[PDB]
């Protein structure tokens, strides 16, 4: 196991891992075995730590675990494109805040419905330092912890209401993230290229 407290990016154990936060509160990540990596936060500002690929892509996620948020939190495959620059979610789960925007029509993935949204970040933390970018959200119709992301289904469908998506030269992660909450994660991630 390697205890995470510090703003960065690296490999574990075969995968991807990336944290970040804004410094408020208490917050950890764990990385264990395989695909596997935990979370603990207390009275955070906003956090977003996980494991999954150096690169973006349509691939099949499978993930596990559980999710307990007291408050704001978000369970999502997450990640960056440049050119246009965006940082997209698929939400399975979230807390008292279900994540909204300008609505866009919905996708099925996965057993579920997903309504898909757009909002915009001006001047904002990012993988490229602060800047300005789109937010592309797909969003279940209900919480669950656990299954199969399907990434091909959010990309094809943000495409069709003209939300596009740049390169993949950043990272998509299995995501715990946190705003003003406390909670923890426990969440095994693994999945291949369609
Ligand atoms: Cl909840
Ligand atoms: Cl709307
Ligand atoms: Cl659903
Ligand atoms: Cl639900
Ligand atoms: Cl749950
Ligand atoms: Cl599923
Ligand atoms: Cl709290």
């Amino acid at each position: 196991a390697t205890v995470i407290t510090t703003n960065q990016t690296g490999t574990n154990n075969g995968f991807y891992y990336s944290f970040w936060t804004d410094g408020g509160g208490s917050v950890s990540m764990t990385l264990n075995s395989g695909g596997n990596y935990s979370t603990s936060w207390t009275n955070c500002g906003n956090f977003v730590a996980g494991k999954g690929w150096s690169n973006g892509g349509r691939r099949n996620v499978q993930y596990s675990g559980s999710f307990y948020p007291s408050g704001n939190g978000y369970l999502a495959l997450y990640g960056w494109t440049s050119n246009p620059l965006v940082e997209y979610y698929i939400v399975d789960n979230w807390g008292n805040y279900r994540p909204t925007g300008t609505y866009k029509g919905t996708v099925t993935s996965d057993g579920g419905t997903y309504d898909v949204y757009q909002t915009t970040r001006y001047n904002a933390p990012s993988v490229e330092g602060t800047k300005t970018f789109n937010q592309y959200w797909s969003v279940r119709q209900s919480k669950r912890t656990g299954g199969t992301i399907t990434t091909g289904n959010h990309f094809d469908a943000w495409a069709r209401y003209g939300m596009q998506l740049g390169s993949f030269s950043y990272y998509m992660i299995l995501a715990t993230e946190g705003y003003q909450s406390s909670g923890s994660s426990n969440l095994t991630v693994s999945g291949k290229l369609a």
